[PDB]
């Protein structure tokens, strides 16, 4: 828009493109997305502004929303570095496990208080965990799956990632919860530690495989209902679990208890962010600050 000067593109995605801006008046520097026939549809106004009230400090505050001649920008507080780059960047002599720990803790304070009011992200990645100097981390996008709607793909050609994604929801659930969330950061959290994404699946079929070859293929034992999900085919490959000591070393015992606990199959068994805070794992938790090269 006029009252913004576009610097640079960050992002491509779903939502649309997403570009580093100033904003003509208060001078501020702004992480700007535009959104991508109708004009807007009126659920996804209210939706947004409702979003646009929430205010945590792990959650990345939308500051304003813009909709324009029948076009829709989201103005959203702006951090110089995401997850995934900071990872790449750590790839050699990995992430302090203190650091790992903070960012944990950080992200379940952040994802509590969103499922706390209902509001869930359902498309988590290393790439909306973002960063800054304090040693803060904070989750980007919450809440504009719902308000926006899943599409097909983006604009510049690309598509969500099916590696943070939930079993329930590659079962074909299309009522699923919160819990949804708590997969992904279990996977973003294994990533962390290992250096190595968990289930980077190629296709939804090789997904939902490299997930069953690792933690089991899951039954009604472990996971009561799973059998009549609307994509579960009786013909699936019966594959064993493994221990976890050799999916994620060297995380300790209760790094490993608290991973297994995100990761359960049932999402009705799989522990809330509000539980997580308070695993063992988390007793001697602090807040260190990561060597940023900005």
């Amino acid at each position: 828009m006029e009252n913004f000067q576009k610097v640079e593109k960050i992002g491509e995605g779903t939502y649309g493109v997403v570009y580093k801006a100033r904003n003509k008046l208060t001078g501020e520097v702004v992480a700007l997305k535009k959104i991508r026939t109708e004009g807007v549809p009126s659920t996804a106004i209210r939706e947004i502004s409702l979003l646009k009230e929430l205010n945590h400090p792990n959650i990345v505050k939308l500051l304003d929303v813009i909709h324009t001649e029948n076009k829709l920008y989201l103005v959203f507080e702006f951090l110089h570095q995401d997850l995934k780059k900071f990872m790449d960047a750590s790839a050699l002599t990995g992430i302090p496990l203190p650091l790992i720990k903070s960012y944990l803790f950080q992200l379940l304070q952040g994802l509590a208080f969103c499922h706390s009011h209902r509001v869930l992200h359902r498309d988590l990645k290393p790439q909306n965990l973002l960063i800054n100097t304090e040693g803060a981390i904070k989750l980007a996008d919450f809440g504009l799956a719902r308000a926006f709607g899943v599409p097909v793909r983006t604009y510049t050609h690309e598509v969500v990632t099916l590696w943070y994604r939930a079993p329930e929801i590659l079962l074909g659930c299309k009522y699923y919860s919160t819990a949804v969330d708590i997969w992904s950061l279990g996977c973003i959290f294994a990533e962390m530690v290992t250096r190595r994404a968990l289930f980077p699946g190629d296709s939804e079929i090789d997904q939902l495989f490299r997930i069953f070859r690792t933690l089991g293929t899951p039954d009604e034992v472990v996971w009561p209902g799973v059998t009549s999900m609307p994509d579960y085919k009786p013909s699936f490959p019966k594959w064993a679990r493994q221990d976890f000591s050799k999916v994620v070393p060297p995380l300790d015992e209760d790094g490993r208890s608290l991973l297994s606990q995100m990761l359960h199959y049932d999402p009705n068994k799989r522990i809330s962010a509000k539980a997580a805070l308070a695993h063992p794992f988390f007793q001697d938790v602090t807040k260190p600050v990561p060597h940023l090269r900005l």
